């Protein structure tokens, strides 16, 4: 009659009927793989009522793949691996390196297919590149805690007796077709006492415009003056502010 | 043949030994009274001669006033030094002792009043001053009363510092002057020992020498994470150098 009946056993594949058990002459029936499979490209995957109520021929089109190679930071697939989705035991696909990772040469860019359907052991064969010299900050220091390498963060301080200005850290990201620090040296800038103190009765000895860390100022009594306290006093600097030591001495007459 | 009783001199008293009858060639001796000095080239005694008569006397006995009382800044010149008879209007000299020295603006003079007293004294010889003592680099000087003669000072390091000589100065009399007893100590920066290296990290930069509020900053090796702080600084105890903790850990992955 002209219709067919079920159509083939394919394995690993299930037709779709729409409901029927029937179909008439010229039904073109789709197979979908299965779970777990995918189907090989070049392949037949559908089947055509011919006269005689006779099914036309199907091979298997399934198999059996590895998942998408995993997502690396580092390495992205090289064409055509990028856009494929078939990989059948056996496959080995192609990286090539993102930005800013470069190629470890002595290590393959290269993931295989394993019999169990898994990717192979990946390893750094796209390493990480890495930033300029910090270089050197008069005065102050740069904290490098890990490396220089993309990703990398590092620190700035100013010694005692100098206060810093500009940026206190730095990271190392990626810049277009490199990685750049994302700040520049920063400034360590000497911290100034106030102006010292005079006192009744009484000088200092040599004053001079700016006082910094450690400098001290001396003071000497007029004539008929008797001293009672230091003879000078220094510049004490905490927590990038100025400050002097103690209080002046005092001038006593008479 | 003996003599009765000697003259009556004003201000003097004589010596007769409980007597009232003296026999010729007899020598009675007075003793000026309170406030009285005999006055110098001035007989003070008397003879019994022939006749029962006394020889004459004079008064010889002039209201003087005491030996200058002492001074601590001067001395009595000579001959003023060796003298104890000053009458009224007598005016003498002083010189400094030392350590002092002149007050150029007064009179080392001293009269003596008619109340037998000598005028008021004003600092005519005033106590020398040493030296300004000058500076400690580092350090400082502390004077608390002064750089006359028999002051005294003392001296202390800086945060990070330590003293090394004398802690104190006097004001002495050195022959003719005054000095300070001891000469200005030195203040020496203080270093911490050298900072502890660690397994697995270094330390970034190392220097030679690390002072007073100087620190060290510590860095892993790859494939090491730090444990601990990650710098330590140079802190001062006593005049000893000691880093504020323990340097960090790195730890293998």
């Amino acid at each position: 009659m002209q219709d067919c009946g079920l159509p083939p056993d394919v394995p690993n594949a299930q037709p779709a009927l729409e409901g029927r058990t029937s179909f008439p002459e010229d039904t073109v029936i789709t197979y979908k793989c299965e779970e777990s499979f995918v189907k090989i490209p070049g392949e037949k995957d559908s089947v055509i009522c011919l006269k005689g109520s006779q099914w036309s021929d199907i091979e298997e089109f399934c198999n059996r793949s590895c998942e998408v190679p995993t997502r690396l930071n580092s390495a992205s697939l090289k064409q055509p691996y990028i856009t494929q989705n078939y990989f059948p035991v056996g496959t080995v696909v192609e990286y090539e390196c993102r930005p800013g990772y470069r190629r470890e040469p002595s290590l393959s860019p290269k993931l295989t297919c394993l019999q169990n359907l898994k990717w192979s052991t990946a390893v750094e064969f796209c390493k990480k590149k890495s930033c300029p010299n910090p270089g050197e900050i008069r005065n102050g220091q740069i904290d490098v805690p890990g490396g220089i390498l993309f990703g990398a963060t590092i620190s700035f301080s100013c010694n005692t007796g100098y206060k810093l200005f500009g940026s206190t850290s730095s990271f190392c990201l990626i810049s277009g077709s490199s990685v750049q620090w994302s700040d520049p040296l920063p400034e360590c800038r000497e911290i100034y006492c106030p102006a010292p103190p005079q006192i009744d009765n009484g000088i200092i000895q040599g004053e001079r415009d700016h006082y910094g860390y450690r400098q001290s100022v001396t003071y000497a009594c007029n004539k008929g003056f008797t001293m009672i306290g230091e003879h000078s006093i220094y510049c004490t600097v905490n927590n990038d502010e100025g400050e002097w030591s103690g209080p002046p001495p005092e001038c006593r007459g008479c």
